[PDB]
């Protein structure tokens, strides 16, 4: 019952890590509380590099992923910034791909990896540590006992591994504006170009295509206004509010908002843990950092962490270096990258209303 890595959580980060480790022939058990069976949509160049390394890039666009290289940002109805991400660098492009679509693809690949065992509707019950304080035994709620060299927390914003195995508590810092996302019919303007709108009253509306034939609309307003707008389920108050700061180019996208019933809240946190690991326990993704969803980077960073952790763990598992050195390496690589986006998200979210401050944040 000796295994190389026990991964808690089979979200996008956990799945990507399991697949990358499995491809190397490491013995992996993934534990997921939910049945096999909504999240972020964005892959940035660094995330795309991981996907490309995994041999998955072709399948991504085959399954409705969209390559893009432009963004317009409006403030109070007028164009504030236009970004061409590929103007200097041909590989500057980003990809829009639903988290669930990418995860399903990765799970299909894991299905073919003989050294990976995925356990759904399963959870960690108890752990045992050795005299060196490394976890040496883990019992699952099905009665399964495993002896892993490494335990990984890929278990998201409420990480059991963080809270219970590492006994880390995280202060919460709520924001005054929620963010919500709904899915609608795809208007030609949205198929054309991603457009983000914000206003001096704290409104935000971001329209972008998703999959083959749908569009997302991500919105944010101060809490009580957002409540009012969502309460009018036939959508009239929301369309009217949008019309206040969203210009004609997106008129059809506003018209596509036929109701509010299917809007979903998005989690908003602010975190970058000072330690990404302790003993033989490492964490990735939302377990170690929470970025404001205005950045779009929740999935992307989980994928970037997974790749860096796969590299570090591969080295430790091959005995190319001590686990403690490998994990220290993982933190050194990832922490400044994750930190920069956490800071950026908070700066963006808090500067919305102030046009030049907001523009200032974009430039850096
Ligand atoms: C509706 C919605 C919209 C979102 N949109 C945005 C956005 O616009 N911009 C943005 O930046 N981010 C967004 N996100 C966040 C983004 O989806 C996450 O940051 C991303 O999924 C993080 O990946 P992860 O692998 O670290 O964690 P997760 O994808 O959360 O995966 C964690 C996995 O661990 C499992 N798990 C948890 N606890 C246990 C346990 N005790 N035992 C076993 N398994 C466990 C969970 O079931 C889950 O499968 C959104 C999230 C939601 C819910």
């Amino acid at each position: 019952n000796h295994i190389d890595v026990l991964i808690n959580g089979c979200g996008i980060g956990g799945a990507m890590l399991a697949y990358l480790l499995g491809r190397q022939g490491h013995r992996v058990v993934v534990v997921e509380q939910a049945r096999r069976e909504n999240g972020a949509d964005l892959l940035k160049p660094a995330g795309i590099r991981v996907v490309e390394a995994a041999g998955l890039l072709a399948e991504v666009t085959r399954r409705g992923g969209r390559v893009r290289h432009e963004l317009e940002v409006y403030h109070d109805g007028e164009l504030l910034r236009y970004f061409n991400y590929s103007s200097v660098d041909a590989r500057g492009y980003f990809i829009l791909m639903p988290c669930e679509s990418l995860r399903r693809l990765v799970l299909e690949k894991i299905d073919g990896e003989a050294t990976v065992e995925m356990l759904f509707e399963t959870r960690i019950e108890a752990v045992q540590r050795d005299e060196r304080h490394a976890i040496d035994q883990v019992r699952l709620n099905d009665g399964r006992v495993l002896r892993p060299r490494v335990v990984v927390g890929a278990d998201g914003i409420a990480s059991y591994v963080r809270r219970r195995l590492l006994d880390i508590d995280v202060e919460r810092r709520p924001y005054p504006s929620p963010m919500l996302v709904g899915t609608f019919a795809l208007a030609p303007c949205v198929a054309e170009r991603n457009r983000l709108y914000v206003d001096s009253q704290g409104g935000l509306a971001y329209f972008y295509p998703i999959g083959f034939d749908r569009a997302r609309l991500v919105v944010s307003f101060p809490r009580e206004e957002a409540r009012e707008l969502m309460a009018d389920t036939r959508g009239e108050s929301l369309r009217r509010r949008l019309q206040r700061f969203v210009g004609d180019e997106s008129a059809e996208a506003i018209a596509a908002v036929t109701g509010t019933s299917r809007f979903k809240g998005i989690p908003i946190g602010y975190l970058n843990l000072d330690r990404y690991w302790a003993d033989n326990v490492a964490m990735l993704g939302d377990a170690i950092h929470n970025v404001h969803p205005i950045t779009g980077q929740g999935m992307n960073l989980a994928i970037e962490d997974a790749s860096a952790l796969a590299d570090a763990l591969d080295l430790a598992l091959r005995d190319a270096c001590a686990l403690e050195d490998a994990l220290a390496g993982y933190q050194a690589e990832r922490f400044p990258v994750n930190q920069a986006i956490v800071s950026y998200g908070h700066a963006l979210a808090t500067s919305l209303e102030d046009r030049q401050r907001f523009a200032g944040v974009f430039d850096t």
